[PDB]
C-alpha cells in the first residue's frame, strides 16, 4: 500500500578519478559527498557549490571560501586537494565542486558519541590552537568557532572548517555579542575555552537563552570587569550597559571544572578572561605547561591579502574571476 521514493535527487558531475559518492551533510552554502581517489585510494569529501552564482553575494561568498582554502596550507586547517568544474567554457560556467581530505565526524558528535578522557582532550585541543596560530599568522580570523566546525577522523586528527566565511553563541567572545571592541584573533581563543570546558565537563560552560543572557552567563563565571575597561569600549550602548551592572566577583574555575587537572583550570583562566588583549594568543596558549608532554609547537605564511575580494564586480565579473581561479588549480 505504501511505496518509497527519493525526494532530494541532486546531480552531480565529477572527475572519473573520484568513485562512490555518498552523502555526508548538506548546508546552505554546498552538499557534500564523500568519494574514493582512484588514484591515491584516499577517502576524500567533495563540496558541490549550491547556487554560487544565483546572486553577487554568494558569488562573493563562494570566491572567498575558494581563495581562502587555496591559501591555508597547515595539517590542521582544511585545504583544498582539487577543484574543479564541469562545465565547458566560461559560457556555460554554473558549478564547481572543491575537494578536501575526508574526515569520518565533527567534534560536536564527538561530545556525544566518544569517552574523551585527559590525552585525547589534550591532543585535540592542540591541534585546534596549532591550527589557529597558523590562520591567526595568516591574518585570519575565524569569529564563529564551534565544536561543529572541528572536523575529526580516526586518527583523533583535527582540522578546523569555515574560517575566514564570517550552535552559535555558546563559544562567541563577549566582544562579538555585544560588537563592544574590534575584533582580534584571541576571540577564537574564547571559542577554544569553551570548547575544552565542554570537554573535560561534558556540559555546556556559557548556554544563554537571549544575548543579554549570554552576558549574564559569561560574567558569572568571570566576574564584572573592571571600569576601565568599559571605559575603552567602543559602543556607547555596551558602555552604558556595563556601567549600570551590579559588581560580581569572579568565580574560581576549580569549583566550577571540578574534573579537570591543575594544568587545565589553569589554562583555562589564561583563556576565559573579558579583556580580550588579557588573554593568550594561539602560540602562548600552545607554550603552556598542560601541553608540556606533547611534541614542540612561528608559521611561515603569506599575509591573506583580501583586497581581491572586496573588489566590487558584476556577477558576469564575479564568475570570471572564480572561472579562473577554478581553472588555475
Amino acid at each position: 500500500g505504501f511505496y518509497r521514493q527519493e525526494v532530494t535527487k541532486t546531480a552531480w558531475e565529477v572527475r572519473a578519478v573520484y568513485r562512490d559518492l555518498r552523502p555526508v551533510g548538506s548546508g546552505a552554502y554546498g552538499a557534500v559527498c564523500s568519494a574514493v581517489d582512484g588514484r591515491t585510494g584516499a577517502k576524500v569529501a567533495i563540496k558541490k557549490l549550491y547556487r554560487p552564482f544565483q546572486s553577487e553575494l554568494f558569488a562573493k561568498r563562494a570566491y572567498r571560501e575558494l581563495r581562502l582554502l587555496k591559501h591555508m596550507r597547515h595539517e590542521n586547517v582544511i585545504g583544498l586537494l582539487d577543484v574543479f568544474t564541469p562545465d565547458e567554457t566560461l559560457d556555460d560556467f554554473t558549478d564547481f565542486y572543491l575537494v578536501m581530505p575526508f574526515m569520518g565526524t565533527d567534534l560536536g558528535k564527538l561530545m556525544k558519541h566518544e569517552k574523551l578522557g585527559e590525552d585525547r582532550i589534550q591532543f585535540l585541543v592542540y591541534q585546534m590552537l596549532k591550527g589557529l596560530r597558523y590562520i591567526h599568522a595568516a591574518g585570519i580570523i575565524h569569529r564563529d568557532l564551534k565544536p561543529g566546525n572541528l572536523a575529526v577522523n580516526e586518527d583523533c586528527e583535527l582540522k578546523i572548517l569555515d574560517f575566514g566565511l564570517a550552535v552559535t553563541r555558546w563559544y562567541r567572545a563577549p566582544e562579538v555579542i555585544l560588537n563592544w571592541m574590534r575584533y582580534t584573533q584571541t576571540v577564537d581563543i574564547w571559542s577554544v575555552g569553551c570548547i575544552m570546558a565542554e570537554m573535560i565537563t561534558g556540559k555546556t560552560l556559557f548556554k544563554g537563552s537571549d544575548h543579554l543572557d549570554q552576558l549574564k552567563e559569561i560574567m558569572k563565571v568571570t566576574g564584572t570587569p573592571p571600569a576601565e575597561f568599559v571605559q575603552r569600549l567602543q559602543s556607547d550602548e555596551a558602555k552604558n550597559y556595563m556601567k549600570g551592572l551590579p559588581e560580581l566577583e569572579k568565580k574560581d574555575f576549580a569549583s566550577i571544572l571540578t574534573n579537570a587537572s591543575p594544568l587545565a583550570v589553569n589554562l583555562l583562566e589564561k583563556m576565559l578572561v573579558l579583556d580580550a588583549e588579557q588573554r593568550v594568543t594561539a602560540g602562548e596558549a600552545l607554550a603552556h605547561p598542560y601541553f608540556e608532554s606533547l611534541h614542540d609547537t612561528e608559521p611561515q605564511v603569506q599575509k591573506y591579502d583580501d583586497s581581491f575580494d572586496d573588489v566590487d564586480r558584476t556577477l558576469d565579473e564575479w564568475k570570471r574571476v572564480t572561472y579562473k581561479e577554478v581553472l588555475s588549480f
